[PDB]
């Protein structure tokens, strides 16, 4: 079940992002837990023989941009 694996990826990501809400706009810093999220989404996509990117994975990507990065400054 890819949907279940995705929730696993998303919940691990949320666990990393929650304690550092003050630094969601620290681009170089948040790129690490974000990269793991992407690696996780791709890993299970491959495991379940689905393509990557796929719509569910892309909804997750849109979700973090909506809740974490949408109002961040691009610099400094």
């Amino acid at each position: 079940n890819y949907e279940t694996a995705v929730q696993f990826c998303w919940n691990h990501y949320k666990d990393q992002m929650d304690p550092i809400e003050k630094d969601w706009c620290d681009w170089a810093m948040i790129s690490r837990p974000y990269s793991t999220l992407r690696d996780c989404l791709e890993h299970f996509a491959e495991l379940f023989d689905l393509g990557f990117p796929n719509p569910l994975a892309e909804r997750i990507i849109f979700e973090t941009h909506q809740i974490h990065f949408a109002n961040c400054s691009l610099v400094q």
